[PDB]
């Protein structure tokens, strides 16, 4: 089965949201960054760069939260996708990991940028249900998880977003978000 | 041929160095960011997030630099790969854009992160001349293109990283590189 290399709060419970999206075991292995065992040779083995998450699939090794994304949608894949299908949804995870989550959380860029992302952000939200229309996928578990950290981490809301924040509302109840970041 | 929109030190010499590396055509389009044009409705309906690069494949259109690099690997590849090679050009791409460009640029995590970056590439880069291996990939125009702006936007070298400084040194003396970047 996969293992899943992590931590607690990390984004290593973004992963477990898709795994348990997608009815998939796997095997959780804590890595106790507390103590620096992400440093050491072992672990350097798995993510040169001693960060969490990453997965061990048999001899395959893979790091950073959106590659495991794609890879773990690809494989759950039933219908063969092209090199444009793929494309749309590797800009919607790149986005959550760069452009996203770089003008919500850092203090320097937050009062331009957050306002225009979530802007954005609440026109798609008010024209569709998910991000990609009418049916849920990875691209909800890549953006829903840096918009929910919002409040978490930020003290903040959506409140001058409505079909934004009833997004997020629909996200945080889901049965599988309960079951790990919401946990 | 490919239409890449673009504006003055940004991001899309990048892919500007990415297709000149395939001999690729494609018609380059300025976006007037100074006066505001990505935030105008034409340019809103190629990314509703007002950022370049973009691109326009016919009738389709992709943003982030990211998703746009693998796009155009996965376009001009020759052998058929599955979701494990896909998923290592993928990861590469994912750190080029989160947590490498975050622990080099980031003021208020730099001290930290940045020699624990650049450790980690010189260790591969002293084991190979290309981040995969002996071959030149879109790998190396993703992360080489922004240890690139190291010199240029930290006043920093890479005095203490030698195979990252002879990595650096090669990549800039690329035909393309200076037909794109160093243009
Ligand atoms: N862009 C990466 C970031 C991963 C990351 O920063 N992980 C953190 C915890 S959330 C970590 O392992 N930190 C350990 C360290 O930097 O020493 C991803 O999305 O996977
Ligand atoms: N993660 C995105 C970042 C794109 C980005 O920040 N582009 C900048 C120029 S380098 C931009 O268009 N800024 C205009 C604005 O923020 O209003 C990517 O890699 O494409």
């Amino acid at each position: 089965m996969i293992k899943l290399y992590g931590a607690p709060q990390t984004r290593a419970s973004i992963i477990q949201w898709y795994l348990e999206e997608l009815s998939l075991p796997y095997e959780f292995v804590n890595v106790n960054l507390k103590e620096g065992e992400h440093r050491q040779a072992p672990y350097l083995a798995i993510n040169p760069f001693g960060k969490v998450p990453a997965i061990a699939d048999g001899n395959f090794h893979l790091w950073e939260s959106g590659a495991i994304l794609l890879y773990l949608a690809e494989k759950a894949s039933t219908i063969p996708a092209d090199a444009q299908a793929r494309a749309l949804v590797n800009q919607w995870i790149l986005f959550a990991n760069s452009t996203l989550a770089n003008g919500l959380f850092i203090e320097a860029v937050r009062e331009k940028e957050m306002p225009r992302l979530l802007q954005s952000l609440e026109k798609i939200l008010g024209r569709s249900p998910f991000i990609l229309g009418e049916k849920f996928s990875v691209v909800d578990v890549a953006v829903g998880s840096i918009l929910a950290y919002v409040p978490i981490m930020l003290k903040l809301n959506f409140d001058d977003y409505p079909a934004v924040a009833a997004y997020v509302q629909g996200l945080v109840q889901r049965p599988a978000f309960q079951a790990s970041i919401g946990a």
